[PDB]
């Protein structure tokens, strides 16, 4: 499913997202946007050959299994298929044990190059959340 900016906002807001460990809803708005344009099929390979899955690009290395990531872990216990769902429900339970885990936000290269920083507000301009 490609998400409008809007709809992706509620989502994450009615999932919880808006604040989780202080991460104003824009913030996530925009991870989105850089990790997979709002696209819950998005799939990238990393260098090391683990792959990143999602709407955030949650990666094989440490999160979900794909049954190809050698010497990787599942702290998620999720398929990583499962993040690829039209449904953000795994992905939104997933970033939050992610984000919880020491380094807030910037667990998401593309969060801390593109969206740290920035006037995330931006991201949810006009929407009725
Ligand atoms: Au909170
Ligand atoms: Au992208
Ligand atoms: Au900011
Ligand atoms: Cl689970
Ligand atoms: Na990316």
């Amino acid at each position: 499913k490609v998400f409008g900016r809007c709809e992706l906002a509620a989502a994450m807001k009615r999932h919880g997202l808006d604040n989780y460990r202080g991460y104003s809803l824009g913030n996530w708005v925009c991870a989105a946007k850089f990790e997979s344009n709002f696209n819950t099929q998005a799939t990238n390979r990393n260098t090391d050959g683990s792959t990143d899955y999602g709407i955030l690009q949650i990666n094989s290395r440490w999160w979900c299994n794909d049954g190809r990531t050698p010497g990787s872990r599942n702290l998620c216990n999720i398929p990583c298929s499962a993040l690829l769902s039209s449904d953000i429900t795994a992905s939104v339970n997933c970033a939050k044990k992610i984000v919880s885990d020491g380094n807030g936000m910037n667990a998401w290269v593309a969060w801390r190059n593109r969206c740290k920083g920035t006037d995330v507000q931006a991201w949810i301009r006009g929407c009725r959340l």
